[PDB]
């Protein structure tokens, strides 16, 4: 059973902290990036359909020292080893000012995070 | 000033409808797809940073008829006319059985909702 | 049978030109994007197997007036009516000069292109 | 200044192999993947602007034996010790019959390729 809630570090050494998981996959916690470091505030599910033991889930970070919003969407693994591992994807969205800019305003990239 | 609260429909015709957002940004509603109709939950947060009047934004979507998740992030515009556009996009995650199945577990695109 | 050859515009206003796809796929052209308007050569392959009337394809542009790449893929369809309309979506890959930062480096959209 | 001719190989064990890179950024070579092995052709370019020692660059890959298409983009980087790494993000896509199933159509991952 991988399990979501605990402390991650990521591939680019930024960390998360996530609480319980409620019985509707419902669960909060907070993001923590780089030096001077700043905390932000996350919220997110966990799907339970057909109980599995390497679930799907998604969370929102909401940036609270730009006006930016990432998702990040993935599974919780359990490797080879019995480690609990997080494969993600995630879309960063940067606010623009103009919607005729909103082609450039979306970047995507991984992000692998494992128990701290 | 773009808002999410209410109803709204997109490209593939499919509607969704948000609460209220309370001070910190957060948010719940209900995603309804169909092929016949389904609900699913759905929760995340506007981003409040300098009050901006055409906010970034995320929120998951807890597929309650299959295993997977989507993710979708974007901004809350106000196009030429004076109308609300939500400019989104979108991973959804499935699930895969083994982690050496993760490479092609996540797709991507767009969304483009107004209201109803 | 969808084809790639001919002169095609998007839904962002730029506009491409594709010359003969060759028996293996391969096809060359130019893109051309905005006011000054400039122009950047492409090269990409469209997937022959099946022989299929709407067939996947991809196609790389080669920016001449930036450091960046940007890569395109989609399918070629015919709609209800009988028209041409690929369905794309790209990476934009911007240079950056650290591969530290790599992760924010890559945008992704979507682009839709009928015939001109 | 990172170059890319030669063998590579990435982190889900596919390898590929490109020949020289012309004047104009040009280039060719193989891409080869496996579960067994079957070899695809792929052409793309290298952005030569600046005439940068790290190259953006993007390449299509023409499978033959699906009727998919994956486009990948990335820079060409030194790492600390002065290896050579390719940092690149795929686009997928599958071919779907109707244009009304286009939005499932496009998978999107990474991938990291060391030389042979
Ligand atoms: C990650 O957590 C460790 C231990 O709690 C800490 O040393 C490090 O500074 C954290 N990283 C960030 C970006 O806060
Ligand atoms: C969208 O909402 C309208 C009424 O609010 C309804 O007619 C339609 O069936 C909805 N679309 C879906 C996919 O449920
Ligand atoms: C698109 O093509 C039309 C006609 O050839 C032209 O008016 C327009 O300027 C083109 N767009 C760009 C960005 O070059
Ligand atoms: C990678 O290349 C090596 C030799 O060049 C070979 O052993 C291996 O099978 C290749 N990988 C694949 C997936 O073909």
């Amino acid at each position: 059973k991988c399990s979501l809630t605990g402390k991650w570090t990521n591939d680019l050494g930024s960390n998360m902290t996530i609480g319980a998981v409620n019985s509707r996959g419902e669960f909060t916690g907070t993001y923590i990036t780089a030096n001077e470091i700043k905390e932000s505030p996350l919220h997110g599910t966990q799907n339970t359909i057909n109980k599995r033991t390497q679930p799907t889930f998604g969370f929102t970070v909401n940036w609270k020292f730009s006006e930016s919003t990432t998702v990040f969407t993935g599974q919780c693994f359990i490797d080879r080893n019995g480690k609990e591992v997080l494969k993600t994807m995630w879309l960063l969205r940067s606010s623009v000012n103009d919607i005729g800019d909103d082609w450039k305003a979306t970047r995507v990239g991984i992000n692998i995070f494992t128990r701290l």
